[PDB]
């Protein structure tokens, strides 16, 4: 039997919002040490992976590994239901045919209970993360979001280029071209706006804007985004939660 | 305690037949959500991986993850025992020294119970599947089987070559050479004989016929075989079951 | 509740010694079929992975997957405590805030019980092992240790070069250069000093001596070390235990 208590429903809700514009469908693997989930899109160029630890919950009980398949749009529609600060409990049994979502408020006037029908989804969980990436950097989610949103105006392809103490984002299309150049530093006024870079080898990669736009949606979950780039594998964009993380693996373009 | 009920023993039997001409020995990992197993051959150029879900069983109970090591030849010899349409139950305890295979018939005259001695097998399960493969295609198991069987006559090496809307299988040896060229289409007479191709980048790969011959053995498990090819990783041949799959990862030849 | 009995504390102790000069911190994942653990260093060029099976213990009970985070230096300091041949029991509950280490002697005069405070460590377990490595070889731990220790004198970079029936270790620095060349053979006087090589493709790789020095620390756990090399991935150094293994994944240098 699964029983998982979110302090704020907003967390789970916006976590799912994190990867709306979505990879449709997803397998939520719940276990004693918390919840994990991953899903690929139709084109199979973007993998979304999610880990939510126990500490991220107000409360949590499983004692029996349980897999929960469900369509994100249905879940989202169900997740649109409430004050957005309720206590939210996920409930399931030993052989779940359906999952229960339970919203409770400050008092006990409005008790909302929804039941979402589960699904069967075959899925070999992918482990495509690598040991060492050619370059590693991190910056404010908002800044990155802004860069992507701005540059995505000009082209459907954004080129990220990293060299010694230099991070260059470039877009080149029909109407024109644009380039944002940022440089690492330590902001001691408040380190949350700091920009970090660590380069073992320069990189020159190009990504589809469509997807980056989906990546930056996770800005609503963390102050900082961490990007890991290499030419031998999909780029890794990571947003950290209290105890856990939401990460996106994205494949670059060949030519 | 494990208790797993196959409707038809033929399924499990032919599943094991799927990877006879075998990767010798194998670790069957049984858990609440079903069974998984994988094994590599002596040369370590071919990985066989297997997932059997709960729905694929007539019945199934575990409630405690259990690993079952066993030699395929012994198991096969035991699996040769019965009408081939019996109800087949796999039974194990909490600390299994041996596994029980139980065959029962339509009535209750012939009750057959076999006990297979288990084995200790250290094995780091491999996760070599990739997010995106350069090319993806699918076709009738029989057709592919026929192509392999035919071309394997001429050489010990079969070259698969994929370009825009063109799938080319080639063999070149001493006596002569042979090439089968197939093209994608949508068969509306009945889509089971359809041929699908999806190319993000052309490919030119060469495989050992010895192994492909072992791959095509899984034709007895599905109408269609799905092939995923790339130059950066082992090719992936997949046969789908009702709830689960049998897949083969095969390494191409360098030169 | 976890309860794991080592016959000799020396095993566990020296296992941790195996990867001191350490990857700091580590997540010990305990489960019904035994214990696994892995950890990366600060530079993220060296992954240490550990599997300890049930047979390696004098006794073992879990029946509930439990994760145990802990600093290696603290653990080591605690592991310095005892005759070094005590019976050593690891104990934990269902929601461990701390782990118990219990040392008992031949009689029952000195009963030593230590409690180590656990930690929360987010960690996506890496699965970077590959199916086929370009070259595979194995040799006495002592010999390899000696080669590394000797050649590390001259430079901070050791080049391993493998060709047909030829294994060449080279170091080149300021004071001078050095090269050790070994050749495969079958030692029938006693096969433990034998040297094995298996080459599918020649290799020319260079590693940081700093790390190799950390790798060879595991010589105190096995008679033989097994090295698997390829250019497409981190090199794999493996020391085998009774039931389980300690392995190191190391990334070569680009230029």
């Amino acid at each position: 039997m699964l029983e998982a208590k979110f302090e704020e429903a907003s967390l789970f809700k916006r976590i799912i919002d994190g990867f709306k514009d979505c990879v449709q469908l997803v397998n939520f693997q719940c276990k004693e040490d918390g919840i994990i989930a991953q899903a690929v899109d139709d084109s199979r160029v973007l993998l979304v992976s999610l880990e939510i630890g126990v500490e991220a919950f107000q409360e949590y009980a499983c004692a029996h590994p349980v897999t929960l398949g469900m369509d994100l749009t249905s879940l989202s529609k169900i997740l649109r239901c409430g004050n957005n600060t309720d206590t939210l409990t996920l409930i399931a049994d030993n052989t779940p045919d359906s999952i229960i979502l339970l919203f409770e408020d400050t008092k006990k006037d409005r008790i909302a209970e929804y039941s979402l029908k589960l699904m069967d989804i075959d899925a070999d969980f992918l482990k495509i993360e690598e040991l060492q990436y050619d370059s590693t950097l991190s910056l404010p989610s908002s800044e990155f979001s802004k860069i992507v949103r701005d540059l995505s105006q000009l082209s459907d392809s954004i080129n990220i280029m990293i060299t010694k103490e230099t991070i260059k984002f470039v877009a080149d299309g029909d109407i024109g071209s644009g380039s944002v150049i940022i440089k690492p530093f330590v902001d001691m006024e408040h380190p949350e706006t700091s920009i970090k870079l660590e380069m073992d080898q320069p990189v020159d990669l190009t990504f589809g804007a469509k997807y980056l736009l989906d990546i930056i949606k996770g800005s609503s979950l963390s102050d900082r985004v961490g990007i890991r780039l290499s030419s031998e594998a999909p780029a890794l964009f990571q947003f950290d939660l209290k105890s856990g993380f939401l990460q996106f693996f994205l494949a670059p373009k060949f030519n």
